[PDB]
């Protein structure tokens, strides 16, 4: 008959930060079917995108071969082959099956605001809950990580930040209650604030928020 892959098909999760030559899997085989017990050669025949993986041809150990990135290629479908090496290379008896490599998400990305500087305006005397008018799209930071490491919370900083509240989940900025804004109070009538976006690993990004206080 044939040699046999014993532990394939197999699913394994490794860190997207697994360094080059770190262990991924040990592929096991037997040639007890045909009863020959001939010497076995392993190889990866398909799915090996940019040769990100390396299989030791005598031991069947699969190692990381290039830097990995869940954000670039999150999953590999590797076809592993085992063959005997008889005098004629067409007597060659073979078996083929799948080693599926999932990359577990590492927190290697930080929240990036959609703008370096947001341009905003608030009318003086505006009541509590009045949102900023933000003229370059909504306040938004995006974190490229998968799910848990991509949840963003927002804070607002600088002198006269206390006139406003930020929803620490949506990034929406509103006038704080008990505060009414007098344009004549401010020299100049123009605030330079800092927006801060943080993931649960405390990796953050920042953006300027420039606010014109308008007349009425
Ligand atoms: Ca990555
Ligand atoms: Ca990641
Ligand atoms: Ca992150
Ligand atoms: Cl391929």
């Amino acid at each position: 008959n044939d040699p046999v892959l014993l532990n394939l098909p197999m699913n394994v999760t490794i860190s997207e930060n697994s360094p080059v030559s770190s262990f991924v899997a040990h592929v096991l085989a037997s040639d007890a079917d045909s009863g020959c017990n001939a010497l076995l050669t392993f190889n990866i025949t398909a799915g090996n995108r940019e040769r990100a993986f390396f299989i030791n041809a005598t031991t069947g150990i699969v190692t990381v071969n290039r830097p990995l990135d869940r954000e670039r290629i999150p999953e590999y479908r590797l076809t592993v082959s085992v063959k005997d090496n008889p005098e004629n290379p067409r007597i060659a008896r073979k078996d083929f099956d799948l080693l599926l490599v999932s990359l577990a998400d590492e927190n290697d990305n930080h929240p990036l605001f959609t703008e370096g500087t947001y341009q905003a305006e608030v009318m003086e005397n505006s009541p509590a809950g009045t949102p900023l008018t933000v003229l370059n799209g909504p306040i938004l930071a995006l974190d490229a990580d998968e799910d848990v490491y991509a949840v963003v919370t927002y804070q607002l900083l600088g002198t006269h930040s206390d006139l406003f509240v930020i929803d620490n989940s949506t990034g929406v900025v509103t006038v704080r209650s008990g505060i009414i804004i007098d344009r004549e109070a401010f020299s100049p009538p123009f605030l330079e604030l800092l927006l801060l976006a943080e993931d649960i690993g405390q990796l953050n990004g920042t953006a300027h928020l420039f606010i014109t206080i308008l007349d009425d």
